[PDB]
């Protein structure tokens, strides 16, 4: 048979072991507490819903394996640094970054950057936007720990996901719209004919990196939307939430893009006829109610319900915009008023 | 939570399941060998894949749980003669037959359905199994078994067959997909296609035969009927007091799934109308290997059962939606060989539908 293991318990796992099933292909998700005679791991090929992860037993044993797809590929985009640094070596647009070393930096530094300065965390996400007199605001625990970005306005944020099989060939989806508050994802939105220009070049853009990277998979390239053209954000070497939507809202969902491309399978590319939108839900508990419009794609997690967490999302994708629209707009109700902000910017994406 | 066993390990089982999981809907498929103990039965909603079952210690306990819903309806659906007898009693046009009690009949049955006699059994007939056609001369060729185990219906001479999938909940309330185009060879169901827009009287004819048998049988949950396209109209052939093979296109084709809705229905859940947009085909794999070439083509949606493939075993299906027409239909030729020959009839049937 086809099996693959993955390095993490998380939700991508599930959904990536939920699109093999029918594929005929094995996942077995896993923790990194997991013990390495409970991995049927000397039998399948590897992969991982996680950028870093601890040593232990099993993480050890994979670090020879000759099946950990991208195994090496990790490391360097788990670093913010050598992440920013790849952009860099590639000539590829993203915002004006320093490494914050000394606090000895920071009079250039918001020199270079300007008025507002972004910082975040090297590694395990982590962002603090300071002032020339906030500079105190944060830790010394993130000097040569933390990198430091010019405050980029954007018109807008824009999501890239596709593969690169292990014959190179690359597959892109179209470019998805995505909304962040509090600095978590809240709405996505796919329109089945983005904007050629941006579509291309951002094309250009994800295929230059997983090249040169060697790139195996599933990949999602975060992108700002600027007057000066698009800026790489950010890298993510999986399955990406921005894309959650292909799971109805194309041919070939990202989980069975991903699959297809660590197990040797067909890459074609996916079909996409309609819009679709994603909402995200974070720490609410489930209302069954949701399920009265018909185009509601409940996508529960099964996690304990907590504040701030990811606990499932919404998938909602048809042909009339107007069905569309309107379900949308008895959804907010049906939501806890948080919501109702994110509803009515994708809604506004249809006027 | 939200826990629902299914009497029966097979492939339907395993759709459901799968339909579940994401709506956060545990679903516990058991096989028949299983000991009850093991099987969360006792908290959860049990339904059936099955229709029928024998008498084991796991469906002894499972049968007689108040939880387990249209319990009593089984029975009836079951056996081909009170299921023939529940069309008379609807008044709903179907197959003039009787009951073969005793050979002494044959005469009898000549003169009332006609030349062909298509014999069925009541009970354990899956994929036109037991069943026999049948003349005057050959009678003899039939088992002796089959008195008053089986009933004889007059041949029918159809230009097609459609098969109508709906759900009724607790509340009375039901819904409906759109008629979809079958086609059966040697007894096995081969091929499906759906349109969004069916025939309007055919659909709504279909559909108000449906309502008053599911009303009638105060059924919750999907159930099948499969008819018989004639001059003078539609006939009831068979009813699917489940899931049925002839829905599989709605996993792909459907805003819900027929999985998805027996679930819902079941654990009271919302039952709003599916929403269909465009045409699909379904193909199901009878027999044969897995082809993971067939996922070439990006609008292949592939259903594999995980089964020990055998001969003339039910092993997966392939959906194919899309609306485009075209493209459909030029998948469906790309398929052809990929396919095993005896896929082909099939196929072209399909493709014969678009044109
Ligand atoms: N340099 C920047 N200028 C403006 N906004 C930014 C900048 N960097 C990040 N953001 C904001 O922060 C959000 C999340 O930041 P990021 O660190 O890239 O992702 P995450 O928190 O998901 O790891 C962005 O998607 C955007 O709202
Ligand atoms: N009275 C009949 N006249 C003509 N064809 C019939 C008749 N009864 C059954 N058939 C044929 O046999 C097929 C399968 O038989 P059926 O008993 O209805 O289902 P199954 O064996 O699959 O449970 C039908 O789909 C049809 O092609
Ligand atoms: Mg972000
Ligand atoms: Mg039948």
């Amino acid at each position: 048979m086809k099996q693959v293991c993955v390095l993490g318990n998380g939700q991508l796992g599930r959904m990536l072991r939920q699109a093999g099933e029918p594929l005929g292909i094995a996942v077995w998700p896993v923790g990194l507490d997991a013990e390495p005679a409970a991995v049927p791991f000397q039998q399948s090929v590897i992969t991982a819903e996680i950028e870093r992860w601890p040593e232990t037993a099993l993480t050890r044993e994979l670090a020879r394996h000759p099946a950990f797809v991208n195994r090496d590929v990790f490391p360097i985009i788990a670093d913010r640094l050598t992440q920013k640094q790849l952009f860099d070596k590639l000539h590829l647009p993203t915002a004006p970054w320093q490494l914050l070393a000394e606090r000895s930096e920071w009079p250039a530094v918001f020199d270079r950057l300007g008025e507002l300065a972004i910082v975040k965390r090297r590694t395990g996400g982590g962002q603090w936007r300071l002032r020339a007199n906030e500079t105190e605001q944060l830790p010394a625990e993130c000097y040569g720990e933390c990198i430091v970005e010019q405050g980029i306005n954007f018109s807008g944020e824009v999501s890239l996901v596709g593969a690169r099989g292990f014959d190179g060939s690359t597959v892109f989806y179209p470019l998805t719209h995505n909304l962040h508050q509090d600095g978590i994802l809240r709405t996505s939105v796919a329109f089945p004919q983005a904007n050629a220009q941006q579509q291309a070049r951002a094309e250009e853009m994800l295929s230059a990196i997983m090249q040169e990277l060697g790139y195996v998979g599933v990949m999602a390239m975060e992108c700002f939307v600027t007057p000066q053209g698009l800026l790489i954000n950010e890298l993510a070497p999986r399955v990406h939430n921005s894309g959650h939507w292909t799971q109805n809202g194309a041919s070939i969902s990202q989980f069975e893009l991903h699959l297809r491309a660590i197990t040797d399978l067909p890459l074609p590319q996916p079909v996409v006829n309609n819009p679709s939108v994603m909402i995200n839900l974070i720490g609410s508990d489930v209302n069954y109610d949701w399920l009265k419009l018909p185009l509601v794609h409940l996508h529960w997690y099964d996690k304990e319900v907590r504040p701030g967490r990811k606990v499932g999302h919404l998938n909602l994708t048809d042909s009339d915009t107007s069905r569309l629209t309107a379900t949308l707009e008895a959804l907010i109700p049906l939501l806890p008023p948080e919501y109702a902000s994110g509803v009515i910017w994708a809604q506004s994406k249809f006027g």
